[PDB]
């Protein structure tokens, strides 16, 4: 019940929102169909519309009109927008060269430069070059400010899971708004766009900006806008608020467009229509800035124009039917479209099978434009698991197409030729960035990054302490002038062992035998040298990885590489080494096919055994440091080492043996040598976070050896490739990847061909950030270098995405 017989007379807009049945005032009242009686008639005022005119200049103050042309305009905070231009002989705002704002230029009484954040939905990156004649005031911001060429959102890449992630700076399955549509079990209740379930508290998780402001003191605006305000009237809100007396007006305000994610889903993501919106976006950017303008806060305002996701070509006709793959398609519940999520439609029918409901969807077709997945097994850098309100069974479908139940689910519920949602690493769905203001940096381009960074950057234009989040703080230091924050390295928790020899070869019992009893003052003192550390420069090249957890670990040196060893999961942590351009592959002798080596730095104890390998009937092994890549036939030895072992199912050894024997060396050649990491991970329950060891599911049979659930590998070398990676004086350059470590190889339809065709594409798939490895590891890389810990920061979460350069 709402009373809607009390009045909106000196409410309008009001910020705090009131409690039932009292009729409410407040930007969002009508989405709740809960306004006061009078909202429209003192509220809405549409009456002479939005631009002053020469003949209004001076008039008598007329309360129907929607803004004002008279005298006392300025001082009631409510003039048109273009008021100064059409009565004062001013000029607009995008027709002022820029000029630096070094220093904020406040009036009276603001404590801090005030933060608008201007959203548009389905604003593509590429439209910025694309769009840029008919948006001249957002390209001004664009060159004036700092600006990104793209900025990636988070998946899916919907509406409200992109812009709920800017406000929190949480991946969607930690916030809670995992799609457009959900259900959750445990409160048996699904989430629609339409609709009021939408609005209860439970589905939102995390803290969104506008209540960390709150809980420390500083007053937001409230952000979000019911749909039939126009846009106008929202600026013409905004601008009033920022007339409040200081101890009311609040620090921070959000517009939202509906444009051009609207007129894109009809027409396209450059259909001749897009044009018009695009006009118009620009028109609404140039409101804002002549009314800040006006108010004298052009010079102190931070301005964000931020997109949540851009928009791709999408048709009727290029739809997959699960209806063409699957017989029991009427015992299933689809969530449809660029995404697919699958459960069963009843939970009482126990013939339901997800094991074969994938099964009979993977590999089934030629051309397939979608590819099934349990949820565990989507690439890692989606992080996209860990939320009951995510379905186990996922489809990834291809950019371009849809997936649906049956035919008729498409035509009797084209009409569409745009839409959005795919993998956040497609081209189509990158969206936008500029930052304008005294805080930020003067004409600054900065590299590509990820929404979820954003919060932290809010926070700090604001001077506020962030809650708990993704991002990485201190990363996007780079896009501010001032009130930078000035993270410190984490501290190492578990300092590392430096085992000596301390075993004979017979006290090991393993079951491994090594044909190396074929056997100096000159290379043995040498020998003694290498085990030492002497090449550690050369191998270990920005420091040892910190380990941040408690736990018992070796540090082992080498010849060719160097590792740090767990004596707690029987195998390296990590396995660092560097390959220069000059390096030479060589072949697994025959003689050493089987060969492994007892290390007699290690207790028997604390070793794995050959016998648990042999026993394993799915189960084999490979070597973290590659036996290829040896640096002479003595050194090779070293690779044999049962320290340097590994599990892998055979299936996956394909893909890994690949990589170290052809790939590595062709990375060196291309980026004039590289560094290496490699090593395991092990995330059962799926969180992105290291196990502890009592979360292990699996272990190789008989044994404590634990099996892996994937593998990784950080790439390092010189970002100026004419220095090689182990004598670089400046910016590093990475790419990473997080390999499952699966018993088929069924996510690679064309696995039964040569490693050639299909392993590569494996590896982009699973491409990684650094930061992604860190939090799967409790590992912190890149501790000893030349550079800036922000530079560091900024390398850590780069992701290497396999993607053409935006523009064709
Ligand atoms: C991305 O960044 C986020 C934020 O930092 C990280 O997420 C955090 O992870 C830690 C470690 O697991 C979590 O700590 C645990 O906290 C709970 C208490 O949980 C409640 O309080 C907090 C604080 O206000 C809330 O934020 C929580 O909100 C969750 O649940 C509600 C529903 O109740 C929901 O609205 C939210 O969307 C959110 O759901 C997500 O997280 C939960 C897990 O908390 C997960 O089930 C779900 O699928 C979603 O992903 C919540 O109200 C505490 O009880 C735990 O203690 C238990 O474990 C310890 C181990 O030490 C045991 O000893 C003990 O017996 C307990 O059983 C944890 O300490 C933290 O909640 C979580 N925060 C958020 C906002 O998600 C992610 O890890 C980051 N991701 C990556 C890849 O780095
Ligand atoms: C999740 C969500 C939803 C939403 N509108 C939805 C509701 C339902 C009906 C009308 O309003 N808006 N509007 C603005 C923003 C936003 C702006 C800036 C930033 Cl930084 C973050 C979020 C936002 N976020
Ligand atoms: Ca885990
Ligand atoms: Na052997
Ligand atoms: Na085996
Ligand atoms: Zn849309």
């Amino acid at each position: 019940w709402t009373a809607t017989s009390g009045s909106c007379k000196g409410r309008c807009f009001e910020l705090q929102e009131v409690g039932p049945p009292d009729c409410r005032c407040d930007n969002l009242c009508k989405s709740y169909s809960s306004c006061c009686h009078d909202f429209d008639e003192l509220c809405l005022k549409t009456a002479r519309g939005w631009e002053c005119t020469k003949d209004r200049c001076g008039e008598v103050r007329n309360e129907e009109n929607a803004c004002h042309c008279s005298e006392d305009c300025l001082s009631r905070g409510d003039c048109c927008t273009n008021y100064q231009v059409v009565c004062k002989g001013e000029s607009h705002w995008v027709d002022d060269d820029c000029e630096e704002i070094k220093v904020p230029e406040c009036p009276a009484g603001f404590v801090r430069p005030p933060l608008i954040i201007f959203s548009v939905d389905g604003f593509r990156a590429s439209y910025m070059k694309k769009g840029s004649k008919v948006m001249p005031n957002i390209e001004k911001l664009r060159s004036c400010g700092t600006h990104a060429p793209y900025m990636r959102p988070v998946y899916p890449t919907k509406t409200f899971p992109n812009l709920y992630t800017l406000a929190t700076g949480l991946y969607p399955e930690s916030h809670g708004i995992v799609g457009n549509s959900m259900y959750d079990p445990v409160f048996d209740a699904s989430f629609h766009l339409r609709g009021r379930e939408k609005f209860n508290h439970r589905w939102w998780g995390g803290q969104p900006l506008w209540i960390t402001a709150t809980k420390q003191g500083v007053r937001a605006g409230t952000f979000f806008w019911s749909v039939s305000i126009p846009h106008e009237r929202r600026i013409l809100t905004i601008l009033q608020w920022l007339s409040l007396p200081d101890n009311e007006r609040p620090s921070v305000y959000a517009f939202y467009s509906e444009q051009p994610d609207f007129s894109g889903h009809k027409y396209g993501p450059f259909g001749p229509e897009m044009t018009n919106p695009l006009r118009e976006i620009d028109k609404t950017v140039g409101q804002l800035m002549d009314g800040l303008k006006q108010l004298r806060l052009h010079r102190c305002v931070n301005v964000i124009f931020v997109g949540d996701h851009g928009m791709e070509d999408v048709t009727c006709d290029r739809t997959e039917f699960l209806s063409n793959y699957l017989t029991n398609v009427d015992d299933i519940t689809l969530v449809p479209g660029t995404l697919g999520r699958i459960r069963a439609k009843s939970i009482n029918n126990s013939k339901y099978d997800p094991k074969t409901i994938i099964a009979a969807l993977t590999c089934k077709k030629p051309d397939q434009h979608f590819k099934p997945y349990m949820k565990q097994h989507l690439p890692k850098r989606l992080h996209y698991a860990n939320n009951r309100r995510i379905e186990d069974i996922h489809l990834l479908v291809d950019r371009r197409w849809h997936v649906a139940r049956k035919p008729l689910d498409v035509y009797k519920k084209c009409f569409f030729q745009g839409d959005h949602g795919f993998d956040n690493k497609v081209n189509s769905m990158q969206t936008v960035f500029v930052g304008y203001g005294p805080t930020f940096k003067y004409r600054t381009k900065v590299p590509p990054f990820e929404n979820i960074e954003l919060y932290n950057v809010m926070c700090d234009l604001l001077g506020l302490k962030p809650a708990p989040n993704n991002g990485t703080h201190g990363s996007l230091n780079h896009l501010l002038r001032t009130n930078t924050f000035r993270p410190t390295m984490p501290d190492e928790v578990s300092r590392p062992n430096y085992p000596g020899i301390m075993y004979l070869q017979s006290e090991f019992d393993l079951g491994c035998t090594c044909d190396d009893k074929v056997e100096n003052k000159l290379e043995e003192l040498n020998k003694r040298l290498h085990t030492k550390g002497s090449t550690k420069e050369r191998h270990l090249l920005y420091g040892r990885p910190a380990v941040l957890y408690r736990t018992s670990y070796d540090i082992l040196y080498h010849t060719d590489f160097e590792s740090g060893y767990s004596e707690i999961f029987l195998m390296p942590l990590w396995t660092s080494y560097t390959i220069s351009k000059q390096a030479e592959v060589s072949s697994i002798p025959e003689h050493l096919t089987n060969c492994v080596r007892p290390d007699v730095r290690v207790s028997p104890g604390f070793s794995q055994n050959c016998l648990a390998y042999k026993n394993d009937k799915q189960m084999s092994y490979g070597f973290l440091f590659p036996p290829y890549l040896s640096s002479s036939p003595e050194a090779k030895y070293d690779a044999f080492l049962v320290t340097n072992m590994v599990p892998m199912y055979p299936a996956f050894k394909r893909v890994w043996a690949y990589f170290q024997r052809v790939l590595v060396k062709k990375y060196a050649s291309e980026r004039n040598g590289v560094n290496v990491i490699s090593g395991p991970i092990f995330d059962y329950n799926y969180d992105g976070l290291r196990d502890t060891e009592d979360e292990i599911k699996q272990y190789v049979e008989g044994s404590s050896i634990p099996v892996p659930t994937h593998y990784y590998s950080i790439i390092t070398s010189c970002l100026d490739f004419t220095q090689p990676a182990d004598k670089c004086d400046g910016p590093l350059s990475v790419s990473s990847f997080i390999l499952p470590h699966r018993p088929d190889n069924d996510e690679s339809c064309n696995s039964s061909e040569d490693e050639s065709k299909w392993v590569e594409e494996l590896m982009k798939m699973h491409t990684a950030r650094v930061r992604d490895i860190e939090h799967l590891t409790g590992l912190d890389f890149y501790r000893k270098t030349s550079r800036s810990y922000s530079e560091i920061l900024t390398l850590k979460t780069y992701l290497h995405t396999y993607e053409s350069e935006i523009g064709g």
